[PDB]
């Protein structure tokens, strides 16, 4: 089997991205941000406080003649930028792109945190890490495409996201079309439950290649490029008059600038971003200032290879028996 589904950016700065999942019987069809740094699919649900939710499309089990309650399951997650959500799980029929898992764990939102109730175009997470971070209690669960796998015609997914445009992800097939060159691959490591990779360094604009190894991960669920403070100082050195704001917590750029691209090794290949993928707009309305795609990670204790990086890139996530990821320029 195969699936493939579009994904559309929520907002005119690619924010995060929204893929439609048919949820039930008959299908409930909920906007979910799919995320290769979790692993769990929860969902807005009738079951969510009613002060929490505020424009999002719910899950309602009870209208579901494939919903069975998981007996005893309870999960709750905590993201790298404070959000976090909770509840109980249930199990139904999970369909992405054509492609159907049943007995998918679906964990429905008793509580969620603001971030969430303030975004009315996402209506839950997709989790595509690896299933050793799945949050549910006390049974932990597969991710939907630990389910799908043996059923996929090769035991894979790609992502191909959009700048300011619509995207792919994929299913149990590498599309040839969607990408030029080839594709490099690169080693994985799941110890820490993540697409977890080594870059082998980077440059900035037409400057020289400096060769270094950078482990970070895959992470669509992040909205930008998370690097060591000397990368990103090296970077935003070539922006006159960029700086770093710890007021605005990070580094900020005049927007009447033209932004030099950031390459980033994987292998001997190159992925190329270009200046404007890391423009993200004014501040606040109207301001001149405005905030930088590539930051540092010093404060968080990984580099994360956010979607800032990955939407330059068709990314090949092999979940064989050893993990790989694939890169190639599009």
């Amino acid at each position: 089997s195969t699936g493939s589904a579009t994904t559309t950016p929520i907002d005119s700065l690619d924010d995060a991205y929204i893929t439609p999942v048919q949820i039930g019987t008959p299908a409930q069809t909920l906007n979910l941000d799919f995320d290769t740094g979790s692993s769990d699919l929860w969902v807005f649900s009738s079951e969510t406080t009613a002060s929490e939710v505020d424009g999002q499309t719910i899950y309602t089990p009870s209208k579901s003649t494939t919903a069975k309650l998981l007996s005893g399951a309870t999960w709750s997650i905590s993201y790298g930028d404070g959000s976090s959500s909770s509840g109980d799980v249930y199990t139904d029929t999970v369909s992405v792109g054509g492609l159907t898992v049943t007995g998918q764990a679906v964990e429905s939102a008793k509580k969620v945190s603001s971030s969430f109730t303030e975004d009315s175009t996402i209506d839950g997470l997709l989790g595509l890490a690896f299933s050793t971070l799945n949050t549910v209690s006390p049974t932990q669960q597969k991710t939907f495409f630990d389910n799908a796998k043996a059923s996929l015609d090769s035991p894979v997914f790609t992502a191909d996201l959009g700048y300011h445009a619509p995207g792919t992800y994929n299913f149990g097939f590498i599309d040839t079309t969607a990408y030029t060159g080839s594709i490099t691959y690169t080693a994985v490591s799941t110890k820490q439950g993540f697409w977890e990779w080594t870059s082998t360094g980077y440059a900035v604009g037409s400057g020289t290649f400096k060769s270094t190894s950078i482990d970070g991960i895959a992470d669509t669920g992040t909205t930008l490029l998370y690097l060591p403070a000397t990368v990103v100082s090296a970077y935003w050195a070539q922006v006159s008059g960029a700086k770093s704001s710890s007021s605005v917590g990070g580094y900020v750029f005049p927007c009447s600038a033209t932004l030099p691209s950031f390459t980033f090794g994987v292998g001997s290949a190159r992925i190329v971003i270009p200046g404007d993928y890391i423009d993200f707009g004014p501040i606040s309305t109207g301001s001149s200032s405005c905030f930088g795609g590539i930051q540092s990670s010093a404060g968080i204790g990984i580099n994360i290879f956010g979607d800032v990086a990955l939407k330059a890139a068709f990314v090949v996530f092999n979940g064989a028996t050893t993990p790989t990821l694939g890169f190639a320029s599009k």
